[PDB]
């Protein structure tokens, strides 16, 4: 149908058809009588799942057979999304399972439609990993993800009564044809008991178990014949009145039954520590064992990276130790050394509230040897500090792995740098601030440590997965290398005169919005202006992403045209969506403003469809692969140095949208990579926050200043946007007026005036078009592809490939 | 091999090889390198399930085109054990699989092993709903199984120090290949509420939902191309702080997790009439969608038959009742018309500890419409009481399903009388102590509602699965059609002087004793003489059972060698085994005294190999299928008149067995099937029982007068039998000596002269092979299928059939 869809072989189709009755019958043992598109939907599924297990198997095969250096993803979250339409996209098999799917009568789109998201993150972090085991596939590294298999990943929004309902993510609840079970690999964590020192060694005794039992999920590479692994473990009661004691099992089985939903915010509740043991526990049980199946652990290093995402596998450092210390019986120092040469660390976040800080009482009670092993890290760490820095003791208070305090506490960022060879931010803002900053002190002990990987998003999903026409006028033009070599998207600026490929490109976007214009209408009745700019912000609802900044812009464009009627404007449909975590009051609040905001717009009959403003409803990765090529404007306008990196930004910029925003972040990389006369920079930069930080930020100065901004306040105040409850928003206009720590009026104005000259350019089609081609076309570096080979060479040591594993 | 087993057909052979190659490629994902026994396990029954699926849509559509009446199978308990070898038998595909599997180098026998029983029974009353299945779909009835898919069935017993201990049954661990999944068919039940009269009608409101999601397993008939259903139902918590209510979900889903433990006792907890309530209205949900999809329910009792396993699923009567009253809009004598000829109710015990009885104030709360529905049927019932026999009010008071005392209850055998056209016991005898005793007033009110069916097994897992080569000498004189038709056995008496068959049947269990202790010793390294005569008593641990009665005659062996060590004495391996329920004190007091005689027997140098006792661990399915054809004795002793039935009376007699027994249950007419000649019949009689109550049991007399009996009980005191503990078996002497319900002394005597019989014939091998020969001869009788064909046609209204359905 379309070429970089593959080839629609006849034996092929004539293969894959034979294989999905056969399915249907044999699998499902359904006939075609009763069969629902669900059970279509798995018929294809299993029909092609069973394509990639040769190649599954000779990978893994020949990594026994080579021994190279493994790589060991461990997070907390694989925010996977679908796997249908990926797998067939990597196999080549998409065109063939259309045609296949189509002669037996079906729709492939529809039946792609009945797939739960393995939603088993919160956002950013967790989609970085997702996009990271597919980079790594497709760069032929022998690489694994290990995780947690939750039984309810990030919860299903509801909005009732324009408020967040939260209810479980029951994604398991069909099953699941991709993993595979294997409960024969089973292994025991264990958690609470003592410690006992003997000679030989300390021995971690009456402990209680818990059974972990992996899941393997295949992960295959662009068109490469390579399949790795992602695992993921689940909790099992072990083997050994009664009737209670069978129920109590679930105690044990809650470690795995739910993803705790705060993005960037500890939590410090019990579950969540045992969660990270568990991961870590178990996974660390695996690793030895395959190194030992190729007692000498100096090549350990060599054979074996583990990758910490963030500190929440943290535990990996004593866990290592302990393992070749206490089981193994190595000498403490050669210990260290492998264990140092052995991790490295990703940080995510400067923001105080993301830092993981356990309570001393709870290690201690948790993980008995697990505590006493960081104390004597810490001690032996603070040794070198004392070395290196000779009387200066308040840096050995500020980089100690224990904090004083009402309760003590182990830091756990402190823990990460001193147990890895390589500390790195995502983004070359965020890894000089936290040099600067946070990790300044460590940066002077140990400086090369220190390194920037800039994240990025694979092209695959990104782009040939959900936005296949673009990706098609691409191919037609440069052929497909770009899919898996996405620096070659340079050569598209040599089109920027090219009017065919200039109307190709505005065609592309405008059935993208016909197309979301239609999902909308069909599956909640809600009707948008498909000549509208789409301006969208998706992402997490938190303050310091700023969407109430949005919101105070929606409501000016909103005053304007009232108090104006008659003057043009460009019409919106302001689209703003996104979870925010169940305790989080604020962010609740935030997603009720936004509707009511819209309950006012939208119903203006002398505004009609010159304004729309919808919220939209359960973001997720499915609906990001809707929502983002559809888009015009990329709202993407956190505080200057609040926003580490993102990665929202990439899959606007790669589908044609032009960005809004602050220098954050790897904001300020994508306007490097394109001229910053080609993005819409607005707002203070990071240094002028600091400024504004050292003088006291003052609200009520902008209010009284600007007279626009305070109709919007008392518009708030008053009720306005909740006529029937007045005082509904008191708690935003008391944060906003007196405790911001993001500074929302302080980039107001040039917000304002910025989104103008947004508008500006949009009544120009012309030159509209050609600025997104610009962006388009220097979208390369934000693969991760790119992110992937640079930690390969940089902390890994291993080198990726391109070539092909036999057929 | 051999015949009764099938042919290894060469193309069948070819096709079994792929298939199995095939799953174990892509349906395990493994290959031949590093597959365990256990990947070959399951690939041979994908490979084996796969031979059904056929046969398996073709009988439902079949009966969708057709429309006979259907008849549902409603139990607590469906105790299947093992499916991969019933399933190779029904589809003649053992010896295909056995040559396939050789050719691949495996041994399909250790293949067998790995299988976990579907133990989801406890005893006589679950096996009996499993050979039922069995035997309707061999005789081509459009029959359903609807129970409960327990996530742990009844417990793995371990013996420690001589105790039982239990722990989880974890059928599911490693997944359970012949069951699928239809999370599409599930379907609400409700809990709690409270009832409102509108009009039209009452209605059930404020309830809490759980979810019944069906899970379809495959019943195969014997050779005849039939596969209908067994479906059980598995809990969900519904669709609709955070982390807490979704860890609170596991409360709703621990309706099905666990089977309860008691076999012939009431145990009043509400999780248990939760778990009744969750099966009854889930299949009577699809009953009536079923009866629908073919809303005038005249006919609905010419298409449905409504079979209640105990009381335990009673409720379906006041169920059926709400259900055409308040949704269906019914009157109600039309509604109770149609009930009444629905359903019927089988009775397995007369002990009135198992009798259920459920406190108002319980069924108030948790089904507050149904217990209003049952105080109507109760007045209603009275009402036709009062017209038959006015002026009787202690009749009233005895009929009434309301139990008035310190706390009122509702009788669940009453309700069922009530609600029923048929009621029967499971033996004739059984059968008329019904009419006679707890059942007489029901008797005289309505007569023909009362039946006998006597109980039987499946003569396919009973016999050719278990006892091949029993099956096998059998076969080569009088051909195959015995499997299907047991009543042809009789032509087996025509060899009673047959030397060939004298000397084959004494080879056949020669070989079963000698594979049975080659499986003690290589699975638990105990020592068994295979020259003993194999006395066994499988069974639940009870009081009626009679274990103790056992015991003292073990020990009276014991006593007797002691005493004159030089007189010969037929040597014997004295077996026990079987469950107690984890509350029974009592019952696991005598597992303990069977491990303390043994302790004893087995290590006197004195006895050495001339007596030797063993408690036969974990008790289940399988392990009947491996001891029962490697028995000589079959012991079966229960007090006169408690054990309604029995069925492990009827394996014993198909296997080669001589039994010693009471006249009770079914023993009757085993006895009178084969000549009271032909079985070690001893103890008293119903009747004597009663005159001893009418008199008053005294142990005391008992013990004054016995001698040998002194000398054991005396043992016991003083701690002979528990030299560290010297009082460890006090309770058990004084329920003996005070309060023995079930007169184990009473039936001393003559049951020691009685197994002085046994020895003496067995003393002469041919003439014990020859009585052999007229027990197996006159066995058919105690087919499963004479037993459903008597429910088809004098309950449930249907013929049965031999037919095959197309290839
Ligand atoms: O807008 C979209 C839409 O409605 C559907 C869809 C949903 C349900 C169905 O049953 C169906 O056939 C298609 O898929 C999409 C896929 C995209 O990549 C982008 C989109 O904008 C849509
Ligand atoms: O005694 C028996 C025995 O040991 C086995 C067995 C167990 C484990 C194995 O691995 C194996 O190959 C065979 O099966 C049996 C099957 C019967 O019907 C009867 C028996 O008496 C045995």
């Amino acid at each position: 149908q379309i070429s970089v869809r593959g080839l629609a072989g006849v034996e092929n189709v004539t293969e894959l058809k034979k294989n999905f009755n056969r399915h249907l019958h044999f699998t499902l043992v359904k006939d075609r009588n009763v069969a629902t598109p669900r059970d279509y939907y798995f018929a294809l599924a299993h029909t092609v799942r069973d394509h990639l297990v040769g190649r599954w198997i000779r990978t893994q095969q020949h990594y026994y057979e080579k021994d190279p250096k493994r790589i060991y993803y461990l997070s907390l979250e694989f925010y996977m999304g679908r796997t249908l339409q990926n797998t067939m996209v990597n196999l080549a098999l998409e065109n063939a399972c259309d045609e296949a799917t189509y002669q037996l009568g079906l729709d492939m789109e529809e039946l792609e439609e009945i797939e739960e998201d393995a939603g088993l993150g919160n956002g950013g972090l967790g989609r970085l990993a997702a996009c990271f085991l597919d980079s790594m596939a497709t760069l032929g590294l022998a690489a694994y993800g290990y995780g947690i298999r939750y039984e309810f990943g990030i919860f299903n929004q509801k909005i009732c009564g324009g408020w967040q309902m939260e209810e479980a993510d029951d994604w398991l609840r069909y099953g699941n044809p991709w993993e595979k079970a294997r409960p024969e690999f089973t292994l025991p964590v264990h958690f609470y008991g003592r410690v006992e020192h003997t000679s030989q060694g300390a021995k971690w005794v009456d402990t209680q178990v818990v059974l972990a039992m992996p899941y393997d999920t295949p992960v295959p590479g662009y068109r490469n014949n390579v399949v790795n692994t992602m695992r993921l473990w689940s909790a099992k009661a072990p083997n050994d009145g009664y009737i209670q004691a069978v129920l109590d099992r679930n105690l044990a089985e809650n470690i795995s039954r739910v993803l705790y939903p705060n993005d960037n915010f500890f939590e410090g509740k019990e579950l969540r520590l045992k969660q990270e043991y568990f991961v870590v526990a178990a996974t660390l049980q695996d690793i030895i064992r395959r190194f030992k199946s190729s007692t000498n652990f100096d090549a350990f290093p060599d054979k074996v990276a583990i990758q910490l995402n963030d500190t929440h596998p943290s535990l990996a450092i004593p866990e290592l130790m302990r393992v070749l210390v206490d089981l193994e019986r190595l000498d403490w120092d050669k210990a260290w050394e492998v264990t140092v040469k052995t991790c490295a660390y990703t940080n995510h976040t400067v923001l105080p509230e993301a830092l993981e800080r356990w309570p001393v009482h709870l290690l201690e009670t948790l993980l008995p040897r697990h505590l006493q092993i960081i104390y004597e890290i810490n001690q032996r760490f603070l040794n070198r500090v004392a070395a290196a820095f000779p009387g200066d003791v308040d840096r050995l208070r500020r980089m100690s792995l224990v904090e004083e305090g009402a309760v003590k506490r182990i830091n756990m960022a402190h823990l990460c740098i001193a147990g890895s060879h390589a500390v790195n931010g995502v983004a070359r803002i965020h890894s000089e601030i936290l040099k600067k900053t946070i990790f300044k002190d460590f940066y002077e002990l140990e400086p090369h440590k220190f390194q920037n990987k800039t994240n990025g998003i694979t092209p695959r999903r990104w782009l040939v997965l959900c936005n296949p026409g673009l990706a098609e006028i691409i191919a037609e033009r440069i052929g497909e290398e770009y899919i898996s070599d996405l620096d070659q998207l340079r050569k598209l600026l040599s089109y920027v005169d090219d009017e065919a490929f200039i109307r190709d490109v505005a065609k592309v976007k405008q059935e993208n919005k016909l197309k979301f214009a239609a999902y909308l209408e069909r599956e909640y009745k809600v009707h948008i202006n498909p000549n509208s700019l789409f301006d969208v912000q998706v992402k997490r609802i938190h303050e310091y992403k700023r969407q109430l900044l949005n919101c105070l812009h929606v409501i000016t464009l909103y005053n304007r045209i009232k108090k104006e009627p008659n003057k043009f404007v460009v019409p919106r449909t302001v689209m703003i969506g996104g979870k925010a975590a169940p305790g989080y009051h604020m962010a609740k609040m935030i997603i009720k403003l936004i509707t009511a905001i819209g309950d006012v717009v939208n119903h203006d009959p002398v505004v009609g469809d010159r304004l729309r403003v919808i919220f939209l409803e359960n973001y997720r990765v499915s609906l990001a692969e809707k929502v983002i090529p559809a888009a015009d404007l990329s709202e993407q306008i956190s505080t200057a140095g609040t926003e580490a990196s993102g990665t929202g930004n990439m899959k606007f910029m790669l589908n044609g949208a032009l960005t809004i925003g602050t220098m954050d972040g790897a904001n300020v990389e994508m306007a490097e990579e394109a001229g910053e006369e080609n993005f819409f920079i607005f707002g203070m930069r990071v240094e002028d926050v600091d400024r504004l930080d050292q003088r006291g930020y003052n609200a009520q100065e902008y209010y009284d200043r600007i007279p626009e901004l305070r109709q919007i306040i008392e518009q708030l105040s008053s009720g306005f946007f909740s006529p029937k409850q007045p005082d509904l928003f008191k708690d935003i206009v008391n944060m906003l007026m007196h405790h911001d720590r993001f500074k929302v009026f302080a980039d107001y104005e040039e917000y304002v005036k910025c989104q103008e000259r947004v508008s500006a350019l949009y009544k120009n089609p012309r030159e509209w078009t050609r600025m997104v081609i610009r962006n388009i076309a220097t979208s390369g570096k934000f693969s991760s592809d790119r992110t992937i080979a640079q930690y390969a060479r940089e902390i890994w040591g291993v080198e990726p490939s391109r070539q092909r594993l036999p057929a």
